[PDB]
């Protein structure tokens, strides 16, 4: 019960009826002869073939009339199928069209988010390069320092191939047994002994005097000073006293 | 459009006939019945001529109103193929920047991915470093430090041992007898004093050679003792 | 559809009625303006049915024209439709595939600042690593280095001291007691004869005695000597 536009209405089936003429053709014999005119008889003959014309006409109009309505009917349907897709295809674009120009401004804000992390990637090969040369580096001056240091903790004999100065002594054991260079003392003049001695050298002494026995005293003490200067000699030479 | 003249019914010039207007003895009684007949057919023609110009007038205005529907149609397609088309254009852009920004975020990952795995391993050098390092400084000898430094191992070094920078000890000493007897390293009043008399004191004397003999053996101990350590050969 | 049968008019003949044909007196009044007038409602009839048949035929050439336009927007919404489906889907994916960059990305920026935090970090320690080496360099005692290395601390070792391989200095010999008394350093003279007597004649004996004391009083202060650097007891 929607909407009645003037004029329309479906196909009217009674356009159909035919009008079908009563009155019986016309017989020229049942016309008055002596009456009427010879060109009245032929219009009264003729205005009868008319009217039956006439009815033809009127009933063929009736029928293509119906025909353009019942055509009409059935563009209606199709208009209105027509119209309902147009509204829906109308609203699904209008809907394409706003999420198309979000999918758009996403795609151009990740775009921003890459190139600035492309950046950050760049620089960090460039670090990461550069540590690794200088890691490189290190471990080779760490096992270079491994293999030429001196231990603290090595039970093994290390050497040096260099001279050594120390501060204030030298021990062995936990024991100082060495220190600084003793002074103080005046250089022994005369010569040195290294040879054989025997201190378990006895002396004879009697009774009288007898040059023998305080000879080999006097020559004892001189190879016992002589020694001493020997010592006295090394101890120098080292370096542990003046 | 729509032609109004097909509304307009036909207007009968009149008609009204009864049958009592005709002329009676003139007209034969067929031609009689004949005129009345005629007289409604006209009735029912004229009628379906004007129901027909109706039925063609309704056609012709429904035909209006769907030329005018079809236009407004036509119109909203034409404009859907534009937006639509415009859409086309759109969607295959969007669609291939997606496909760029791909091969550029998997480039990406990539370099990511090996930067970790550097990372990690530069990680585990560093560490090691930092182990080889922290054992050294608490191994090795300083040249700084001023507290007593402990070797757990016996020491060589070339030419000498200096304290304080004065040499203190040489090369071993080379050119030596070992001195035989037996040592003293007990009891040495180096202030021993003695007894000189004149006249032969057999006492006096032995109390020298006595000191003399205690003297050489303490010679020995020293001597003994240098050996010990190396100082002399 | 059209039926050009309807446009072909019916012609009716017309040749209007008139008072020329007409019978002199037979019918009355009414019956002769009705004959007049029938002629002409005849004639009206005619071009309304006439005009009705156009108006038939208009509609329908119009019908076909109609159906045309109609097939042709029913193929256009058709495709349409299609286009419009294909970019429903199209645009779906698109959308999803954002998405699905969006956490890739999101994930690589958590990546990438968590680089740059760890490689800041192992700077640190890489610096750091490289200052304790340049310490040590600086600080260490090689085994290989010739000039003469001073420490500044006094130094312990185990075992033994040796200079060119051989061994010099060892553990402190004990056992020792210390020699008492004055500690002679001065002038010595290790080759000072002395002559003897004949018959003890001569006392100064007190020359064999006064330079017995003063050689035990050298072995004194070398014993001092060798204690005061620890070599004995
Ligand atoms: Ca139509
Ligand atoms: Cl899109
Ligand atoms: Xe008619
Ligand atoms: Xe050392
Ligand atoms: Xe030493
Ligand atoms: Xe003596
Ligand atoms: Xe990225
Ligand atoms: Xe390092
Ligand atoms: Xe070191």
């Amino acid at each position: 019960g929607a909407l009645v536009p003037r004029g329309s209405h479906m196909a009217d089936p009674s356009l159909n009826n035919p009008v079908v003429i009563q009155a019986t053709r016309l017989d020229a014999s049942i016309l008055p002869r002596n009456v009427f005119s010879k060109s009245y008889l032929l219009y009264v003959i003729a205005q009868g073939t008319d009217v039956g014309a006439i009815a033809g006409k009127a009933n063929e109009a009736g029928q293509g009339a119906y025909d353009a309505q019942v055509k009409n009917d059935e563009q209606d349907v199709e208009l209105a199928d027509h119209e309902a897709r147009i509204k829906q295809l109308r609203i699904d674009v209008d809907d394409h069209e706003s999420r198309i120009t979000a999918n758009t401004k996403a795609i151009t804000a990740l775009n921003v988010r890459v190139t600035t992390a492309e950046g950050e990637i760049a620089s960090l090969q460039t670090n990461v390069s550069a540590l690794d040369g200088r890691v490189t580096t290190a471990e080779n001056n760490i096992s270079a320092l491994q293999a030429d240091y001196v231990s603290k903790t090595a039970t093994t004999s290390q050497s040096l191939a260099s001279p050594l100065n120390v501060t204030t002594s030298y021990s062995v054991g936990g024991k100082k047994v060495v220190g600084a260079r003793q002074t103080g003392w005046t250089a022994a003049t005369g010569t040195a002994n290294k040879g054989v001695f025997d201190a378990d050298l006895t002396f004879a002494v009697s009774d009288t005097y007898t040059q023998s026995e305080i000879q080999a005293i006097a020559n004892a003490l001189i190879t016992e000073r002589r020694r001493t200067k020997a010592m006295e000699d090394a101890l120098r030479a080292h370096g542990l006293i003046d």
